[PDB]
């Protein structure tokens, strides 16, 4: 619609949050062989349009970066976050207007064009309150399930508005933290539990069957999943005291549960086109974890996809991981579907303008594509001041933070760096080759999108400015410089 600048405010950190309201927020509005550049500075630019020439011929020393056009990676499925509890109360406290607003800035061409929408299957910690959909004892036949209000007054309405405003289709992804606690060897929503019994008995049947009961219930307003996760950080409900909702599985409890249980009842069902992912967990349990489920035949048949949380990839090089994984099993997609910044015991939750933390979300996506991820899913879409609520106090920080006392919200570098990906980078491109001429600082990647034109998005989180070419064989060549703490998106038709 209208270009509408970033009203930037500081809070004292490194860079500046944009300042929206219920009637303001900032928003948007190339000829061959012109290209696009899309950046944003620590100093304070938020994704500002400019346009510069492609040339002929290059010379020179300095770096360049080559497209390697002809070699071809992974498609990517997309770009969102997560409408939890928290999220969805946050977005709700705003007035309607400024409510229309965070929602556009998110899901609209007019903002970062996100695809998809994450959205636990009851609670989490990041709810105020503790439920699953089948609190009723010893119900095995699920004759009691029903969603509560989170999802039908909260939840469900907020994502038919946000598919409203995309003009791209949305992908849903449910993922469970916990089952009825009749269900769990512990009686609690939390702690060391699994599932009582063996994978292919009552309980088993029966936590399978509370899946197409929770797509059934969606469906009946109006929702279709693209895909579920098997659980939520499975590892968590295996640690002694684990604080809030999980449920414990090893990789093999995890392999049997899906081969016997998830995936065929899951197959037998309306709900069978529905994708299933497995591991949604930290990324160094790759690639052990495939190796258990997918060696397993009758696992396999079942399982779409790796879904990974970034939480420990300082444990995990993405080669090792990532990579290993790919290489043994490169018909299982990679999929990263959960991350938050501030949620270390030591950090602060909410750091209002924190450059930092924009620079970990495009640098940790960078190296997700550059290692054969699909798409990149946030956390919370939205939190308080505090990184909140949380019945457990977990509090973490979200790219776009409301501030119901003043009908304002604030997105965070965060928001900036997710979407110099997310607006650029349609369902369906595909991930090209890129080399640099010699070792930089940069985190660099390049995409073609479905038409054919070009994608590269450059990170440069050292403060030393550097200039560059990029080389596309087809076109020729564009020179540019990476300032210092920027990060750039270039667009081009190659054709
Ligand atoms: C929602 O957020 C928008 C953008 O921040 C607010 O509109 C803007 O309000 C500013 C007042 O703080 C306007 O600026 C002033 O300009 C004069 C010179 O013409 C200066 O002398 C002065 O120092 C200010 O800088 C600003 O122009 C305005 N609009 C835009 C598009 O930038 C909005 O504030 C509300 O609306 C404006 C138009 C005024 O009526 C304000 O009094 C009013 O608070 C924010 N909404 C709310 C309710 O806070
Ligand atoms: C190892 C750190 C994991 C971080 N958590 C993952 C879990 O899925 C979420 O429910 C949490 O909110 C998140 C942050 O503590």
């Amino acid at each position: 619609e209208f270009a509408r600048p970033c009203i930037p405010k500081s809070f004292g950190y490194s860079s500046v949050v944009c300042v929206c309201n219920a009637t303001y927020c900032d928003s948007f509005d190339p000829a061959l062989g012109t290209f696009s550049r899309y950046e944003s500075t620590r100093s304070g630019r938020r994704m500002e349009l400019s346009m510069g020439p492609i040339q002929a011929n290059h010379t020179g020393t300095g770096l360049l970066l080559t497209l390697q056009p002809e070699q071809k990676f992974q498609k990517v499925k997309g770009f969102g976050g997560a409408m939890t509890d928290a999220a969805a109360l946050n977005i709700l406290a705003l007035s309607p207007p400024a409510q229309n607003l965070l929602l556009k800035s998110y899901f609209s061409e007019e903002g970062i064009g996100y695809n998809i929408i994450r959205v636990p299957m009851a609670s989490c910690d990041f709810s105020i309150r503790t439920y699953t959909y089948a609190d009723t004892p010893d119900d095995f036949q699920l004759h009691n399930f029903s969603l509560p209000e989170e999802d039908t007054k909260l939840k469900i309405p907020l994502i038919h508005r946000a598919l409203q405003l995309a003009q791209r289709p949305v992908s849903l992804l449910a993922s469970p933290w916990t089952s009825p606690t009749w269900l769990k060897t512990n009686g609690a929503v939390n702690g060391k539990g699994s599932l009582k019994g063996q994978p292919g008995d009552i309980y088993h049947q029966t936590w399978a069957r509370y899946f197409v009961k929770f797509l059934d219930a969606y469906a009946e307003h109006k929702l279709q999943f693209w895909a579920v996760t098997a659980e939520n950080e499975p590892s968590a409900g295996l640690l002694s005291g684990y604080p809030f909702q999980c449920l414990g599985f090893t990789p093999e409890h995890q392999r049997d549960f899906i081969a016997r249980d998830l995936g065929p009842t899951l197959a037998n069902s309306t709900h069978h086109n529905v994708r299933l992912l497995m591991l949604d967990d930290q990324r160094l349990l790759l690639p052990h974890w495939a190796k258990v489920v997918l060696t397993d035949p009758e696992a396999a048949k079942y399982v779409h996809g790796i879904a990974v949380h970034w939480y420990l990839d300082f444990l995990a090089p993405a080669k090792a991981t990532l990579g290993e994984t790919h290489r043994l099993f490169p018909n299982t997609m990679l999929f990263a579907s959960e991350a938050c910044v501030g949620s270390k015991f030591w950090e602060q939750s909410v750091r209002l303008g924190s450059w930092d933390r924009g620079m970990q979300y495009s640098h940790s996506i960078i190296t997700n594509l550059l290692y054969h991820v699909v798409g990149w899913t946030d956390w919370n879409l939205a939190l308080n001041p505090e990184g909140g609520p949380n019945w457990v106090r977990n509090f973490v920080d979200s790219p776009i933070i409301v501030d119901i006392t003043k009908d304002t919200f604030y997105k965070q570098p965060m928001f900036y760096h997710l979407g110099h990906f997310s607006k650029f980078i349609p369902e369906g491109s595909q991930r090209v080759g890129l080399v640099a001429s010699q070792k930089n600082d940069l985190d660099a990647v390049a995409l073609m999108h479905p038409d054919g034109s070009a994608v590269v998005v450059v990170l440069n989180r050292s403060s030393k400015d550097v200039p560059l070419t990029i080389k596309d064989p087809a076109v020729g060549f564009l020179e540019t410089i990476s300032p210092g703490y920027s990060i750039h998106t270039y667009l081009w038709h190659r054709q």
